[PDB]
């Protein structure tokens, strides 16, 4: 859909290191593909995520960002678990 | 929080294939052709360096079924986001 892992990524870079350009430094992307991501959960959500000026992120963004960062730790441990279990096997 | 092989739209591939009970029928339900299910399968495989299903009828392996029903948390959690975001964006009145 438009809500996928890397989605929420590029907002956890861009509140963590302040801008698109930072954050697509961190990303290893260049920065229009960060705003090509972020263009395309506005317009599936229909809804305002954050306003650069630092970057201040909407009541809507912020509760992306904040549960977000929920899924990518469950995301980043069950990597961490199947990895694990196939060394095993 | 930057192990980006997994993603949620494997996850839900993971999911049809066990619910439907074949790459074919699951390719149906997803309107996609089997082999794009089998490449993402594979690639995730590969920069995960784990098998996902018996090399031996269509049967995830342990780690494989560890990826599908752990990850169906996920996905519910994520649809959950998703709803939440929403419901919050129409008590706020949001532009379109
Ligand atoms: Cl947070």
């Amino acid at each position: 859909r438009a809500l996928t892992l890397e989605a929420l990524r590029v907002m956890d870079a861009i509140d963590r290191r302040g801008s698109f350009a930072a954050a697509a430094d961190e990303l290893g992307r260049v920065p229009s593909a960060l705003s090509y991501t972020m263009q395309k959960l506005e317009e599936e959500l229909d809804v305002v995520l954050f306003d650069r000026s630092r970057t201040k992120f909407t009541n809507v963004g912020r509760m992306l960002l904040e549960r977000g960062r929920v899924l990518l730790e469950a995301a980043d441990k069950l990597t961490t678990d199947a990895e694990a279990l196939a060394r095993l096997e």
